[PDB]
């Protein structure tokens, strides 16, 4: 579980998106595992606009924030699960770290702000859906 609240938007994992997210959809991308929906109140999370490769992420399976080195967003092959088949997910960044399915939504952050949220995992690796290129989230 977990979301980003920036302006009048809510960013969640497309596979965890609620009924109310679809009844107010703004943008969604199955290959990115991202879904943006509309909120009534203003959000206060700042999105990082940078090329940072070091940061801190929340892991709910450990009630802990872990510092990590992560690769740049890339087209990475992801194992088949009950939400998606085995395919290449785009804008994905991998780090060596603990990750469990219920961890999806935990924010990855650098000194510039919010980099993304947990999307993939297993094998002692944790994958994050980058949001630093969705420049429109700030404006409108
Ligand atoms: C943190 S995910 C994880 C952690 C430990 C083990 C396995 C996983 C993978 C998983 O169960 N899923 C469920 C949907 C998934 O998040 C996904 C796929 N593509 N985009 N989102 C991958
Ligand atoms: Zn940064």
């Amino acid at each position: 579980s977990g979301a980003i609240y920036v302006g009048n938007y809510r960013v969640v994992n497309r596979h965890l998106a609620t009924h109310n997210d679809w009844a107010n959809l703004v943008w969604e991308d199955s290959s990115r595992d991202l879904l943006v929906s509309s909120t009534t109140a203003q959000g206060c999370d700042t999105i990082a606009r940078c090329d940072c490769q070091t940061g801190v992420y929340y892991c709910s399976s450990r009630r802990k924030h872990y510092p990590v080195s992560f690769s740049k967003p890339s087209l990475i092959f992801v194992e088949a699960s009950e939400y998606y088949p085995a395919r290449y997910q785009s804008h994905l960044m991998l780090a060596v770290g603990h990750s469990e399915p219920g961890d999806c939504g935990g924010i990855l952050r650098c000194q510039h702000g919010v980099v993304g949220i947990v999307s993939t995992g297993g094998n002692g690796l944790v994958g994050f859906a980058d949001v630093r290129d969705l420049l429109w989230l700030d404006e409108e």
